[PDB]
């Protein structure tokens, strides 16, 4: 269903455009240290806040990369931007990386709320899973992915406290070892 | 099929974000004249070149609007940009407007070429039509659309010369009368 098109659109109109130029952008910043790879958050609840420091204050915005621009579909200098965050753990800087949510999941969340979209609110989790799975299969085979990015899919427990998002990211970041 | 999700995603992650701020952006430019409304090109052949002056040299890039920025899905200051074109007719400036292609149609075109996307190349025209139709139905009811934008859907003849894209746009622009 809908997650398949959105996963493909996310690759085609974003990942395949930005991944081949990412390492080069990261070097340039590091002169003027940031881990290689784009870390893409995939919350299966589709809860995508716009400010990441509100998902977890241990994720703390540092800076932006150098913008990448390109002429796209009649738009001159369409801008692709990405943000660099520091991951904190017990008050210590434990990691630095380019981190963001996968925006199509916010697009599934919204769809589920608009009547005329014929997308039922209880189909969210199944579409989110389909989106993650489609996207992994795309990136296994993707020439533009060689390292390059890491998917961080997760599901919060029902419905207690704990869950650290920073710790979730820190786990994958440490793996890169 | 896939065009439904893409139309909804186009509204949700773009049109509903940019249309409420567009008129205000157009006034600001006009101080430092451009028709109101975003003109969105919908070629049913899904042929979306990146440079519009290559679709028709009578469409000639003038300037960009003031960028609109917002914090979106962990990205700080994601940038929405739009380009202003002059429409020429027999060497005379006949119109000035903010013009672009609908990018999801380029996303359908690409999908049709990747084997693993299970999207057959001969289903393009039917998905393009579905995308246009879904998008019109979204924008009939859309509070964010009140004027605001104009869809210009068209299909080139098989397979002679003529067809002017500038003339196609000029027709809808003149209607706004
Ligand atoms: N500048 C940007 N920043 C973050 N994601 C973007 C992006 N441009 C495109 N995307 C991603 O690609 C998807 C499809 O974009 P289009 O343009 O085909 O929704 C989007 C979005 O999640
Ligand atoms: N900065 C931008 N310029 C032009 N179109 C954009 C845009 N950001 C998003 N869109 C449109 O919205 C669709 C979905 O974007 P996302 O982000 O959810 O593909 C995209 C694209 O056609």
């Amino acid at each position: 269903n809908v997650a398949h098109g959105l996963a493909w659109s996310y690759y085609i109109g974003y990942l395949r455009l930005i991944l081949p130029e990412l390492q080069a952008r990261i070097r340039t910043y590091n002169q003027h240290a940031v881990s290689q790879r784009l870390y893409i958050l995939l919350p299966l609840d589709c809860g995508v806040p716009d400010n990441l420091s509100m998902a977890d204050p241990n994720i703390r915005f540092l800076d932006k990369l150098p913008q990448q621009t390109a002429d796209r579909a009649g738009i001159k200098d369409r801008v692709y931007s990405n943000s660099i965050y520091e991951l904190l753990e017990n008050g210590q800087r434990a990691g630095t990386c380019v981190l963001e949510y996968a925006t199509p999941l916010q697009t599934l969340f919204a769809m589920s709320q608009y009547s005329q979209a014929g997308f039922s609110r209880e189909d969210r989790l199944e579409q989110a899973k389909l989106f993650c799975r489609t996207l992994e299969d795309i990136l296994a085979d993707a020439p533009e992915s060689q390292n390059n990015c890491r998917l961080i899919a997760y599901q919060e427990p029902a419905d207690d406290s704990s869950f650290s998002l920073s710790q979730e990211v820190l786990r994958h970041l440490r793996q890169e070892e």
